[PDB]
């Protein structure tokens, strides 16, 4: 059975190939101890991995081995790895083929790295990498649309027509997951909670994951917001502390809209999209519009995929049929996707044999992956 | 076998590793005669040490080398030292390792000293010095919770989480016992009973171990006191004068609790225990609230533990559970915690050794010990 | 002629827009008596504010109504602003227009605070608040350059260019010279020195400003230090005690590009300043690297700026040329710099109108003030 390993840069879903949900999820972060032991006796390991990491992180100063869809921190990298082969999944690794996700226009040594680590660390038979954007379709049983994959790194849409991608339409953005939690942490200033730490950052992004909604108009919430208290909201910090938050709920998610809420000069996810279409041929825009896929765990904001709607189809003619592919399980679409395309017999040739490795190194990745 | 010596300012505990009592407990104090002795061929020593000076103490002058858990005499210092070695465990000091206690905070020339008494004039093997309130912890089993051990000279909170202790955090008081028996020898006098001889102070401290409780209400139970005489209670002194006391059983702990009693500025340590927990990152605030310990002589007046619960759940959120963590056995949690300590495997390769101090001088002890 | 008042956490600094210098300078406390008078027919005030609070502080308790740069006591705010007002500038607040200052990324009910109490309490005429880092690029000539304002509750970096601020790009740091006096003030117990009231933290501050300066390289001065007496200084206590120190001259200032030594997990001032330029366009950033200014009393210790440039420097590009204007006046930049802002007459317009809040509230402050 081949092992599907979907390597975003907040969270590692992994499983078996044939299945419909990943069998391990757990943050992708490697903390380390910032203070000094003085219990004798007790299991103080050197590092942390994912969940363990998670619940001490009082203690832990959390790292991202992955920034932007790049890993920036091999040595990390390698241990989030090795702890989902052997700590998650309980497997060999050299008994089954992975296949690994990367998004697009990312640097080339980050996949030949990827290549070169799954081969000689981990000496596995076989290896894929597919383009994210890409399994989301496979996910979605449709082999024409546009997918916007919104994750932790990368916001990217990748529009594919009758089984064939434009390479010179797609477009990617660096506004994701991460940068909304940072901005959510420094509009939270505005209410006196100050969150410093990286182990106060974990704290912010649950609550954005558990407040936070995308407003259909915007100005009209900000009034809606501003003349009661009808969209305040409480949240318990782990110490107990209560925090009401405001039009932060909604204005968070803005800045996907919005990117110079960042001080970014990028257009807005709603005008990537739509930017993506125009840079393909007339005679396929009529099925992208109407097959818009949103993917990843960013998408998951309540009325993201009525706000889409609104927004395409005021740049779209009025003559065309906006519809917006929102699945319940978008969150991974990316894994069941994997999970599909690892398990089809048409797949099993393209395959990255360990043979072709040892003849070609790790730039083989450039000319049997797209 | 190891040696443990618990050195507070006011009472010396001692024993082996691996008992689960101290076998020698005695007053720390040193006495010399103050008149001249008359009797021949009778014998008069220049001093006495621990037990002897407190049967005696009619004739001598008290002193305690020890001072808010500094030692201010080590001259005296090394009399106890040498009374607890060859009279009280009758051992050799250069045939065991000696683990001695010190007050976090304390001036480093304090544990360079002891360090150079230890293997100069005692010619120890090995030798180390732990914090108070981390053997402690070691007592009770666990290796998250505060700690706030209070003794004759020092009141301390070191908070620990998963066997890291946050140095940031921890919070020294010089409040303790030996300032609760000043404050009741003042407050005496209101009854007409003056007490200002180092021996008398010895008596006021015995009045306080059998009388003085902690109220739940302060206000309240002064109001009581005011109108009925049901709180009063007799004590015998030594030349059989019977004394009563009214609502001096509660004020005098009652300074723990509000240090504006004795004239300081300090928070009471309720206060204290409450800003060492605040002063911790937030995602471990929970567990120390339901692993609050409490250490030393100073905590075992009765009704001290619900207490503390009471100001505690004030001061914390209504969403967490104080638990506050009294044990029956808490004057001896500092000895039973470095018992415990020093006959682990794992400590053996943190002893300071000989060799060691030999080739880098009293120093050594900043580098290995905490 | 209009008023500047910078209102920092530890000093006021006040004036008339137009000149050179502030002034009146005092401190920021507000100090209560915490024993009782015995002494009829004295004139015993309630509490003291500043420079006589200061003289007094043997027998009062110090209360900062400011703590990192947000008023925490309002109540003691207008004791302060009514004491600098009527009895250090002795002029009617309602016949001036009053400049305030603020750090940046403060909580927005801070700000509408103080636009209440100076319309509601003091019935200004006019008001306005300006960010204290934009005002100290005013007090050096310039339009183009990165400020890093260290005073004693906010450490914050602003970096302008030509005139434009860049918000995204600012950074705010809660470390600031507060924190290095209780740093100190831990760090003194090694020597035996036991400073606990808030009294003494006032004479624990006095000898910082004094004693205290930044090592050019800090493991080498601590070699230096751990070898001779050369760098021993001596300083005399109010009570005639003299004190000295060694390795804690240069420990002390060491935190602020060291945060771990307070056990806060962010990056030092020098790695601050080099993540707001980053944070920039890549096209100002050789302009903001030639014009890092320095301002704030924090930032008055010998050789602050020869380890600021050492360190931009060798995180810099080595073709960049790296400039640090540190003027010897800068502990007044930000009122110098807003005594220049308030003096000018395309300024006029920008006032805050007693007619603007009467019709808008004290939100007004979001609209009219960066
Ligand atoms: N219910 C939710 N609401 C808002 N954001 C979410 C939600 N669930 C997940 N996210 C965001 O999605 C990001 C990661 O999503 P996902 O794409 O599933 O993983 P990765 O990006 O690591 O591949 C996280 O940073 C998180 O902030
Ligand atoms: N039962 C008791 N009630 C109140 N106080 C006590 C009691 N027992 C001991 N103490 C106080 O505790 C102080 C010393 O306690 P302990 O911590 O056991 O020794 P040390 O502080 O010397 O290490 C003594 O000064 C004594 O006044
Ligand atoms: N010469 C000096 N050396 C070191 N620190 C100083 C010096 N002068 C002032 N400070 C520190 O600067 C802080 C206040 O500086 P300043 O910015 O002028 O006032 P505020 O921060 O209140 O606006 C004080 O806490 C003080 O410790
Ligand atoms: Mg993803
Ligand atoms: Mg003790
Ligand atoms: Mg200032």
């Amino acid at each position: 059975a081949a092992l599907v390993v979907d390597n975003g840069s907040g969270m590692c879903k992994a499983g078996f190939a044939g299945d419909d949900a990943p069998r391990a999820v757990f943050p992708s972060i490697v903390g380390r101890p910032r203070h000094q032991g003085v219990m004798v006796g007790m299991g103080q390991k050197d590092s942390y991995v994912g969940d363990e990491a998670q619940s001490k992180r009082g203690i832990l100063t959390l790292k991202y081995p992955i920034e932007h869809g790049i890993v920036t921190n091999w040595d990390d990298m390698e241990k989030i790895w090795h702890h989902t082969f052997y700590n998650e999944l309980r497997v060999a690794p050299e008994e089954h083929p992975v296949l690994l996700t990367e998004a697009p226009l990312n640097p080339k040594a980050n996949r030949e790295k990827m290549t070169q680590i799954m081969f000689e660390t981990f000496n596995t038979p076989a290896m894929y990498v597919a383009i994210q954007a890409v399994l989301s379709l496979y996910a979605s049983g449709r082999t024409t649309g546009i997918v916007m994959d919104s994750g932790d790194g990368v916001t990217h849409t990748v529009p594919i027509y009758e089984g064939y991608a434009l390479p010179h339409a797609i477009l990617r953005l660096d506004l994701a997951g991460r940068d909304l939690t940072d901005y959510l942490m420094k509009i939270l200033t505005e209410r006196g909670y100050s969150f410093t730490t990286t182990a106060e950052r974990e704290i912010v992004r649950d609550i954005k994951e558990k407040l936070c909604y995308v407003a259909l108009d915007f100005e009209q919430e900000m009034a809606t917001a501003a003349s009661s208290s009808s969209l305040e909201k409480s949240y318990e910090l782990p110490d107990g502390q209560v925090i009401t938050i405001g039009n932060e709920r909604f204005r968070c998610p803005e800045a996907l809209f919005q990117p110079s809420f960042l001080g970014m000069e990028s257009a807005g996810i709603h005008e990537t999209t739509f930017n993506s279409i125009m840079k393909c041929d007339v005679d396929i825009r009529k099925d992208l519009y109407a097959n818009t896929v949103l993917s990843g765990g960013t998408t998951m904001y309540p009325g993201i995929a009525d706000r889409m709607q609104k927004e395409i189809t005021a740049l779209a003619p009025s003559t065309m049929k906006i519809k917006i592919i929102a699945p319940p399980e978008r969150k991974y679409s990316v894994w069941i996707g994997g999970s599909i395309l690892a398990s089809l017999s048409t797949f099993q040739q393209m395959w990255i044999s360990k043979q072709e490795y040892d003849e070609s190194g790790p730039s083989i990745v450039h000319r049997k992956c797209f």
